[PDB]
């Protein structure tokens, strides 16, 4: 099979390497981006690691006609969008016009609105095929299918205990960090969405293989689709760990104006403070080789099975350094990218596409997740299950 | 009945001008000069608003010695007060030398060394003029405190600790009262003090103590180098140890550490979207204008000198200090207490020279620090101009 991937950042490097590790399925891999340099660096790494060749193409993923021409040139079975998140709709439109399956990773309303047209074209769109969302969605579907009759509560718990060896650094555009600490919290309970003050709801949770970590309630994407798709849910929450050192830095930066997003004039030039913060901070890509420590992401659920109370904890632990030695990425890129390749394999071997005559736009929890969960184990994301 | 020319119209300069305007029996003609007429006019209007009379306003580049000379020749002031940028002190001293005009400076706090200013001594002597250095609070009043104690309380002073606490609350999450380069220098420069005939260096903020400041309470106080340690060790015979301490809150230090960690205290140009930007300069742009903080600041400052020594062969300790209230300073002259404590002693020094308490004749000409002068009337003047001192004897 032929797969076309749009995007060559940290996540895209993981997806491409993982496809290169599965040559029984992924015979022709084509990488396309606005940045050829990153495509070539991925190409070179894959060759160094004995993973074979990839194709490299320049494309502007804002230009729907350019994407169509590229898709028509290669006739891929599926397009993997790991591009900039503002290009999801144009890539989905180019996939619609060429009747090509679609996956992305790294409000769903406008993507969901492609459902009718995708059904009419007999193509599949799989949204949020990363870890959270993605694997976390799969864990809930897995629990719904094999462990519960009804799931009453869902807590998604995301811990990064990584050490990037800098006094302060971010693994994303620092605007993402700003959003996490400054956006209102939001969760679902008893049929309603409840907002909180930023980082208001805090708990200490013990993450296996890491230990006790301060965990704070935030809004998260898959809460939306999961609340829509898991019948009977009474409470759904998402938590992320934040060290005091990190929060102290973010508070101090906010206090002096360095998280500002509006232009301010400095010596006759307009400068956006948080953009200048990105300039000051190291490039996240340079941190991958230094980062040590572990991630633990998973889902803690309570509910009933055969009229008996039950709790279930499904989680994954990843080691940043082990990820780096395997594919040249840290554990954030690894946990986000491995499931996207697993999703592409599901579509390429027809497990999710034509075996179920399934067309339209879906979130992971709506699909047959049994072979997906098995694929995650094989590709380096084994999960642990604690039943009580 | 005298004419005084003041160069510099910043926060401190506003205090100096207002205080001269409060003393029209001495300062009959006040002329302010700056590169920025806007700041001079704001001081002028405020003084008129407060019933303190008119001032002259002149534009000048204090880097141009010839321009300074022409300005001095126009007004023939009895004394020139330098409250300008600290890199113009030598040019203004040169213009005072060439016109044979007395010189005072204050707020040279923006590795300090008196060497180049002290080197004017011979020319100032030949010109029969006075150059009075560091006429602010610390240095300045602290110098006078030591001279006062030497004259009236001790036979020999063994130790000197200068203790500087600003407990002001400017009501912002974070702000500085200076150009942030000054804040950077305080937290990142090596400590330095004098003990047993030697200068000892420390790591930045290495030496810490908790000191109880009257009217404020216990405050974390950190050892730093400070300008007047140099002249005081040179001029106060018998000193065994001389140290300077400044209070810093945990909140303040935590902010400065976090800023340093992200590169926001950098002093080198970094390229951002094709433009060269100095991070600590962009920090100055982001932070509030220090002048706008004065109207909101509450709380107190306490600056003073703790000394031990001998008097009539009995052990003695002495604490001489000043307490200022930020809000009272704002209501009186529109400044906070930092500008106030720095500026009032400069005006007091100018009065000492204008009424001939401090003069250059009979071999008294040259360049001096405050502790070498007759401090009795200076100490008296500080009390009536709003800086009364308290004395704790033991």
């Amino acid at each position: 099979h032929t797969v076309l991937q749009i995007g060559a950042g940290g996540v895209g490097s993981v997806v491409a390497h993982k496809m290169g590790m599965n040559r029984d399925v992924f015979k022709n891999i084509i990488l396309a981006s606005r940045s050829l340099d990153k495509c070539y660096a991925i190409k070179e790494s894959m060759l160094k690691k004995g993973l074979g060749e990839i194709g490299v193409e320049q494309v502007d993923a804002d230009d729907t006609q350019a994407l169509v021409a590229l898709i028509q040139k290669y006739k891929p079975k599926v397009v993997i969008n790991v591009a900039l998140p503002y290009q999801d709709l144009t890539i989905m439109q180019a996939c619609l016009e060429t009747k090509t399956h679609y996956i992305d990773t790294a409000e769903y309303k406008e993507q969901w609105a492609f459902d009718r047209a995708y059904k009419e074209a007999r193509i599949l769109g799989v949204l949020g095929a990363g870890f959270d969302p993605g694997v976390t969605n799969a864990y809930v579907a897995h629990a719904q299918r094999h462990h519960f009759d009804t799931i009453h509560t869902l807590d998604i718990l995301d811990c990064n205990a990584g050490d990037h060896k800098r006094p302060f650094a971010t693994n994303f555009n620092p605007e993402i960090n700003l959003r996490e600490v400054s956006s209102k919290g939001r969760y679902y309970e008893n049929g309603k969405w409840i907002e909180t003050k930023p980082l208001e709801i805090k708990q200490v949770w013990a993450y296996p293989q890491i230990g006790e970590m301060d965990s704070y309630l935030l809004y998260h994407e898959e809460l939306e689709s999961l609340v829509k798709n898991i019948k009977g849910l009474r409470r759904a929450r998402f938590f992320m760990t934040f060290s005091q050192n990190y929060l102290t830095h973010m508070k101090c930066l906010e206090n002096v104006g360095m998280l500002g997003i509006k232009e301010i004039e400095h010596q006759g030039v307009k400068i956006v403070p948080i953009q200048f913060l990105k300039t000051l901070l190291p490039d996240p890509a340079t941190l991958a080789k230094d980062t040590t420590g572990k991630t633990n992401i998973g889902c803690y659920m309570t509910g009933i099975k055969n009229n008996q109370d039950k709790t279930l904890y499904i989680y994954n632990v990843c080691d940043h350094k082990k990820c780096y030695e395997e594919v040249g990425s840290q554990a954030i890129s690894y946990t986000t990218g491995v499931p996207a390749m697993c999703a592409a394999k599901m579509i390429c071997n027809d497990t999710w596409s034509a075996d179920h005559f399934r067309a339209g736009v879906f979130n992971i929890e709506e699909l047959n997740t049994d072979p997906f969960m098995e694929e995650l184990i094989k590709q380096g994301l084994p999960y642990e299950v604690i039943e009580r």
